[PDB]
């Protein structure tokens, strides 16, 4: 099963200067919970931002770079390769993978971050005409998690 995993704000911002625009530990716990034991496919800039492969899942990086051979990362050089990956595969970002994949995935796990951040990278527009809300769960706030957010799971109609 092929899924998107993304956090985006009220205007679909995902990213600023190759980093997440917000500090939201609870989103990152959500990401850990969902993707542990599965596979992640991310483009090269997302990989560099994170800087290491994430533990306890297959990390797959998409890059035209044929010298890319990183310890604990599988490399693919085409979108077409994503389909040969076994198991539950999460399209992990960033902008350019989302744009390529949004029409192809079974479902999306979206954290809607309920604020308006400066961004330089966006998730593509989508409509609920196309996507059934399987679930919608308000994120709990505390002093360390102070931005309202909602976890959506959307299934393509
Ligand atoms: N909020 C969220 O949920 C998430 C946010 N982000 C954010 O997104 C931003 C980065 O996004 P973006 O700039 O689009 O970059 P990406 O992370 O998507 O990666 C860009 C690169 O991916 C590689 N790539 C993508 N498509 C292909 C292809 N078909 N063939 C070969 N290589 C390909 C290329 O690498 P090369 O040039 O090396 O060939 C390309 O330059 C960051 O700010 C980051 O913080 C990222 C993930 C999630
Ligand atoms: C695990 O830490 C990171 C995760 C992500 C991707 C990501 C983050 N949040 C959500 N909801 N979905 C995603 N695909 C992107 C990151 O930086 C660009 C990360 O470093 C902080």
């Amino acid at each position: 099963t092929l899924s998107i995993l993304v956090a985006h704000d009220l205007q679909r911002v995902i990213g600023f200067e190759n980093q997440l625009p917000w500090h939201l530990p609870n989103d990152l716990k959500h990401v850990k919970k969902l993707s542990t034991g599965h596979t992640l496919v991310m483009g090269r800039k997302t990989f560099e931002s994170i800087g290491k492969p994430l533990p306890n899942r297959r990390n797959v990086v998409l890059t035209s770079d044929t010298s890319f051979n990183v310890e604990g990362v599988d490399v693919i050089h085409s979108i077409e390769d994503i389909y040969q990956l076994p198991g539950h595969v999460f399209i992990f970002g960033g902008q350019t993978l989302f744009e390529e994949m949004i029409d192809k995935v079974d479902d999306m796990y979206i954290t809607v971050i309920e604020g308006k951040f400066r961004g330089d990278t966006f998730f593509p527009p989508y409509t609920f005409e196309d996507w059934e809300v399987a679930s919608s769960v308000e994120g709990k706030l505390d002093e360390k998690n102070t931005i309202p957010h909602t976890f959506l799971h959307l299934i393509r109609k």
